[PDB]
């Protein structure tokens, strides 16, 4: 019996990110670190640590983690969603934290161990320019990676070679013709240059249209993507069934979910090949196990979001979640920066190509309060997410 | 060309640029309730419900520390676009906190819109398709005779429509047959529940019989096997709806409902995600959507889906629980008295303190609710009212709902 | 209840009561336009298209024999009501010549309730989602020289997309092996024109590559086996549309393509029946809808249909031929700036003769059409003018559309 | 090779209906007559005809019925609808007229003859009280119907005893639960009285939402009903699936189509019993025989709108399709008054429950155009078609 | 009733009482022919198609000892009773020797029917909607260059369609040891030798004509869908019976993923087999043998049910079917709005002296009789200097190089 005895929400942003630390405290004096990374809205998330699950919190039992995360989901009523889903899950890695620790394992040891011996990563490479391109590609390979995600051109801010109307509303502006020709001739450039080298990823990043889509998967299929992501937002995966009749293109979805209807139909209907949510924004280790398990009955892989906008420990988790789900495929991977790694000490980096599970108890991965302290939540606007098409119109970001 | 430029200088003098956004939380009787205000230069102010109660502090944040520096100096007339900008504006979207807040903005948006335009807010919308909306009320009791007393009062005001519930479900497990130590939290029994709630539909049509409508709200306490006994238990006396009878993420079992029993069925005050509805509407899986406007997103989503439930005939009755403000039911008659599939709404009398930080809220009359004529939205919050009655944490320690082996239910 | 009394007695003071419906068939250039005019006891009067160009006369019937003492006295704020009541009146329903009549008036009621409220008919909608709508035009010769030297015009004003027509079908059967004695009709070989145009899709993409968007009109033109086939011969050139591929009563067929086919395909400017396009965009088996606003009833079904369609993830070209009037095209502008899932406005220069009884008539600058900023539609009927130019019969023998053995094919 | 000299449209009423006649003339001297009566709109129906039917058929060879209706149905791009398909019906009819004529034969012959003796008759029994129905009913029973429609109360009108806002649009008002109630305690209050006797038929006409469709399906089941008929509207048609899952009540549906999306779908799913269309309303002779077809291979059965408010011409031509179609179940039937038998000469009526196809050549009844004059069209407002719920609201007709 | 009596006395004074059936099968040229005949009391008599080649004698039986006694003394103006009455008439039903009879019969009573109303078939059934009926012809051979010169001659004529099948030039198959008695063939030539045939017609002839290709059921659904992938790219006007009438669910594998033209169904008996066929759209198509399915009463009810999924229609038109048969078919062309296209064989010299006045096409078109009735008569004193003779039609006994049967 193991009594929570205090809840504490910090965000700290060390390099460009805010990002969100959950701390629990508990009786037997073991100490658990969770990721709650909202990066767009930290001080949201912190309200709800603060105002709200603490006080629900301080004096239960950290050891019924799934009890716990039950009456969380549904403590507020109306559920789901990526404020609450974020605070609850900064709390439920927490958890997992200490129960690893008081083990005295690794927590995929508690899991049930490994079925692989190391997950293997991707990273990305982004240039306005193919000679930008191959420099970032040859660095990578010369690292040992094999899969790299890349993209030709940035899109987005001023319209300058647009045609917009006369006066356009303010926002961040693309092209999506102007994306798909620049993809393809990207990706007809790479394989041109580099053959088989290298497993070549794309994230369209819900820019398109499903018509558009549709074009797109049979214009790179021949190319043979290791997989293109989110090609069509969350709202219009039904369309994918028109795509999966008619094109062998591997596709991954699903860093935007945070309820539960947004990835059944997908899996079940096997819509995608890689699931790609984020662990935190389902609501943290606990639901990713039972996902993972759904998952792998479909015969569906997994690819949890990994991007800059997550703590380190958010990314311990997640290669515990990799080297222990028989079904994991790969860790997408960005590199940490000084400050961050001063935050987050030990933080883990791929090694030729692969990324390694922690081997000491817990997740692996604390925060120094002290070092976090010295980089207070700074705001941030955000302006790429009012993406707009020629016409002024807003799109899916 | 000069001409297109012209045309865009017309736009700019109609302009109707935010100046300032406001959130509230008050609390002048039982809930905590939000408002969002929304200034402009030409002078005219909005107000709109952001109400969710049971974290108040989250909606306020998101609302005080994201939407008011995204949203100042931004045509107010735009609402369509602004709705779309703002539900994307974190990447990440849908969900309860950041659907209210938008709900507050895009409420206070439509009210701007309709007083500038000098009419309600339902002729903005296309005018009424009905001359008044018929209401439902409440009535609650842990007896018969006690449930009898409420029905004849409200058959008495006129009310035609009564959701009836016998018996209170929760709080320690007193005659219930838990393990030894039973963890805390607030215990019902589903067998009883069902057990009490046949009997009321039984002896209501035998005292009753066809005076009044009977409806009943589930709440999500049961599960699928339980749901399917209890449709056939209860579709002899041809309740008005039964809401609820499955939580959001198992309505696929409703099939199994609709394939045998003739029961008439509401749900989805607890959506706050467009996936949540569309297999349920396209299915005909209910006959009531059931949505609360704030969560998902205000009146800019709720026309769309009235319109989307027109098409496949499923009828609407907006969420309208006592955790709402009267702004946020003034919203709801508008939007009842003008779109042709609405029903019916749900209503709960309000108390002098709410009444007095709200002042014109609408009470039904003989069993129905008649929209404002004045301009706009037609009610307001009394910010100096509002301030006598803070915000105040509640626990609702109803929502920590367990079974009797000492489980969670979906509360 | 003395309340409720004073609330009704406030609304009728905002009322807005018809008090005149008049229906005007005029034909300033190649088309009989129609145009219904209300007039209210306000002094508002209201402009709205009726245009059924193939049969003026019985549209007119239709609205001064039945509309028009139906309408008289009534309240022009619920356009809801009306709407809906109007549609069900002849107890038989649907079809073209009761829906343009119903949309003569419920466009002229949208208009008087704009005006009203002293807002450009797109702010009353909620406001703009865009700022302004792309537009194309039509390309059509019977040389790809010919078709080339269009297209450069084009270009040159800065349409950003094109609908390209090689060849002309229909007439004398010249070049077509017909049995002996041919049956009178307009003659075309369905092989031929799949050719001409699959070779015009070759040849532009070869001089243009990726300069513009290309569309292309099938016109109901071909069997299903010959639809499917198409299909696969031009997916390759990537048209922003596939227009009418199939005629509205083998949209089943558009399954098969969908499978196995990335082209991108609109429909549905045919439509008067909601059963035509309910499963058609329930099942995603087009891209755009090209539904016609009057014949399917006027704004109020446009904007429910928008919406329908919108969750589906389905877009809309609304048809704007030119057999409408510019009252008809400044309403399609009017939702087009407001709908969010609008895509593009179909658009062909006005005529002198068109622009004297239509004043104010918009036109596209470098490739878009912007929504009017006046009160109202922004365009209305110069009534003089119009009667200048009187109802005249034409034949329109292109409907009499003949296959080579002689038989009628879908025109 | 029959050319077509000229084209009429005559809107008569010779008693409570504006009924509406297609005549055409043909340069053999042979005379053709046909129903277009869509009494609603009359003087649109005649417009149809007299300024746009009559200027395309002139000269064109009355032969060839499929080839003008596939003609004329495409004429004006936009099609179906009831002004353009009651234009083209009487045409249709009369050209089938004209060519029974000149084959000397009964219309029925020329379909390919008959495949029963007479059709089954049903009529209506209408009152505000059970004793008015029953005087109804013993009546019909007397006369030797075998079916009968039965309806208890009257639905519209000022709402008297009805809750209404406190001042109701002005409309034809009237209680969906009210119309419930009474109609199933006819149903018990019939079987109670009659037993077995007779086939009881009931029309919703449209009265009803889906849900409590699908109750009173379940509440008048057991009474074993000939069939209900429109039980729904024809725009919520998919909602039968509901009622066919668990109810074995024999539905009917179809009198208010004229679009063949309308029907392709429920007959396809087998989600009725019968169909209802009017013949005229579908476009007439022409496309009744292909539907019928169409019905057969489902195992739908056909029951032909049969109203007041069609000419006996109509009539006739529906008794011709009704021996001939092997799937024709059973014939409306209301009788005809002194004015309309007038108009209308030698139009049959039932006999012992049966109506038999007229034997002489053609159609078997024209009208009397001089007859015809002595009654003008009448305008008529048809209140009932506004129909409103106690809130207020349209509900369809 | 005295007026229902009176009814009836004028439906009396018009009945048309059949007063004999007879049934004879001719063979004038290559295949055995069957002709029905009804008499009636009116004097007026019908000429209707049975003809199932194979099994001629069993139709005969049919018609002579069954169908004879039940029907003389019946009204032959009610057709659509007689029809549904004939049609479960032994109980048991459907089927290709009930069919035929039945079929004779029906042909024979529409004849009749339409000789009385002084009209063309057609013109009972409402009349033309359309001006003719565009004709396919046949083009075999064992060589490309055989192909060539039939396909010049028929272009000449003026034929705008034309089916090509290039057959072997089983002594060149690796079959067992001692191959089982059967007319041999490979699958895999079968294949190769097609595709080979489309692509020269390609290149020689380009677009200059419509080319269609007849399967006739030779492959398994593996070799089917490879097939239409194969060929989709020359697109064939149709490509005929890609599978046998069993396994047409297999359709749908080939529908959601290639182009093809298909059509099917000259072997169909029974509705069971086209109704799914249809609904689901999986041909484009629908090639039923008249006969086979039972006349033109059901034939009229079939096209009807095929226009409305917006199948069409290319009704089964071989040399091993009467004139009669054909010209009833022509009549049906020119009526239905969704008929495609006519088959067509030249009729030899003694066919045409059995069946006189059986229309040729001209210039690609068929024309519908114009004469009262279906137009095409048996003489029938010239059939009977042409008995019928036992042939067995060996190539049905289709065997593949493990000596196994295939649907022939
Ligand atoms: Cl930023
Ligand atoms: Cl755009
Ligand atoms: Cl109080
Ligand atoms: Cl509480
Ligand atoms: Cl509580
Ligand atoms: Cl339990
Ligand atoms: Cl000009
Ligand atoms: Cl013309
Ligand atoms: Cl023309
Ligand atoms: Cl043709
Ligand atoms: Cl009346
Ligand atoms: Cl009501
Ligand atoms: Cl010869
Ligand atoms: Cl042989
Ligand atoms: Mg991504
Ligand atoms: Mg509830
Ligand atoms: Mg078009
Ligand atoms: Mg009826
Ligand atoms: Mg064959
Ligand atoms: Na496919």
């Amino acid at each position: 019996k193991n009594t929570i005895s205090n809840i504490e929400c910090v965000i700290t942003k060390p390099d460009r990110h805010n990002l969100i630390t959950v701390i629990v405290e508990t009786e037997s004096g073991v100490t658990g670190y969770g990721c709650a990374t909202f990066q767009q809205r930290p001080l949201a998330v912190k309200t709800m640590v603060d105002e709200y699950l603490k006080p629900l919190l301080i004096g239960k039992d950290a050891n019924n983690i799934e009890d716990l995360w039950q009456m969380m989901m549904v403590n507020a009523y109306w559920r789901n969603g990526p404020v609450i889903n974020n605070a609850i899950s900064g709390v439920d890695m927490a958890l997992w934290d200490i129960k690893a620790k008081i083990a005295n394992m690794p927590l995929h040891q508690l899991f049930g161990g490994k079925s692989r011996d190391a997950i293997q990563v991707y990273t990305h490479a982004t240039s306005d320019t193919m000679e930008g391109l191959y420099e970032q590609v040859d660095k990578y390979l010369e690292q040992g990676y094999q899969h790299i995600r890349c993209q030709l051109g940035f899109y987005g801010g001023v319209p300058e070679n647009i045609q917009t109307a006369q006066n356009p509303t303010q926002g961040s502006y693309y092209d999506q013709d102007q994306y798909i020709e620049n993809t393809v001739e990207m990706f007809k450039n790479l394989r041109e240059k580099y053959g088989k080298q290298f497993h070549i990823l794309h994230d369209v990043h819900e820019r398109l249209f499903p018509n558009q889509a549709i074009q797109f998967a049979k214009q790179i299929e021949q190319y043979n993507p290791f997989f293109i992501e989110d090609i069509l937002p969350p709202s219009q995966t039904e369309w994918l069934d028109n795509i999966r009749n008619q094109s062998s293109v591997s596709l991954a979805l699903g860093e935007l979910f945070n309820n539960p209807e947004e990835w059944k139909a997908l899996i079940i209907n096997r819509r995608v090949d890689f699931i790609r949510c984020h662990v935190s924004q389902i609501g943290g280790i606990t639901p990713a196990l039972k996902l993972g398990h759904f998952c792998e009955s479909f015969g569906v892989r997994i690819a949890w979001h990994c991007p800059p906008d997550m703590t380190p420990i958010g990314a311990a988790v997640n290669t515990h979640l990799n080297v222990h789900l028989h079904n994991a495929a790969i860790q997408e991977h960005v590199e940490y920066k000084a400050n961050t790694q001063r935050v987050f000490p030990n933080a883990a980096e791929p090694i030729n190509g692969y990324l390694y599970a922690s081997e000491i108890a817990g997740i692996g991965v604390e925060m120094d309060r002290e070092a976090a302290q010295d980089f207070p939540v700074e705001y941030r606007p955000h302006e790429w997410t009012q993406s707009r098409l020629p016409d002024g119109s807003i799109h899916t970001p």
